[PDB]
C-alpha cells in the first residue's frame, strides 16, 4: 500500500557536464561540473497535494549554487512550485508571503514570476510558488516533506495550485556550479 517513485527527471540546458544516474529503486545520483542550469531527481509522474514525500540525501555537496528541493508542476493554472530543504551558496527568495512550519522546520513562503521561460507548456509566463527553509536541513537521514501542509499554507496566502497535476520530484537543481549528490526518494 505504498506507491513509490515512477518518474525519472533529468533536464539540462547543455552547460557544463551533468552525469546523472538513474539508480536502483528510488535512488539517484548526480555529479556536475561547471554547469548551466539543470534539474535532476526522482518522483511521481502525477503529483499529489496529499502526498508525503520521503527522501534520504546521503550526499548533497554543492560547490556553488545548488538546490535540494521538492519540485513539481501543475496546469490550469500553470505553476512551478518548490519546497527547498537545503542549498549551496545561494538561498532562493522572492516576494515574502509568510512562513509555514512543517516536518521540524520553518519555511519562508515566496512567490516569483518567470518571463518567457521554459515550462511544460513551452515558453510561457507563469508564477512560481516557493517554500524555502529558513535554515538548511540536515541530510544523511530519513526526511519527510508533508506537502499537504505547504499546499494549505500557500492556499491561505492566496497561492492556489492548478487542477491538473504533472510531475512532482525530490530534485537536485544547480546553476553555474559544480558538485555531487546522492538521494533516495520514496
Amino acid at each position: 500500500h505504498h506507491h513509490a517513485t515512477d518518474y525519472w527527471q533529468n533536464w539540462t540546458d547543455g552547460g557544463g557536464t551533468v552525469n546523472a544516474v538513474n539508480g536502483s529503486g528510488g535512488n539517484y545520483s548526480v555529479t556536475w561540473q561547471n554547469t548551466g542550469n539543470f534539474v535532476v531527481g526522482k518522483g511521481w509522474n502525477v503529483g499529489s497535494p496529499n502526498r508525503t514525500i520521503n527522501y534520504n540525501a546521503g550526499v548533497f555537496a554543492p560547490s556553488g549554487n545548488g538546490y535540494l528541493t521538492l519540485y513539481g508542476w501543475t496546469r490550469n493554472a500553470l505553476i512551478e512550485y518548490y519546497v527547498v530543504d537545503s542549498w549551496g551558496t545561494y538561498r532562493p527568495t522572492g516576494t515574502f508571503k509568510g512562513t509555514v512550519t512543517s516536518d521540524g522546520g520553518t519555511y519562508d513562503i515566496y512567490t516569483t514570476m518567470r518571463y518567457n521561460a521554459p515550462s511544460i507548456d513551452g515558453t510561457q509566463t507563469f508564477a512560481q510558488y516557493w517554500s524555502v527553509r529558513q535554515s538548511k536541513r540536515a541530510t544523511g537521514v530519513n526526511s519527510a516533506i508533508t506537502f499537504s501542509n505547504h499546499v494549505n499554507a500557500w492556499a491561505s496566502k492566496g497561492m492556489n495550485l492548478g487542477s491538473s497535476w504533472s510531475y512532482q520530484v525530490l530534485a537536485t537543481e544547480g546553476y553555474q556550479s559544480s558538485g555531487s549528490s546522492n538521494v533516495t526518494v520514496w
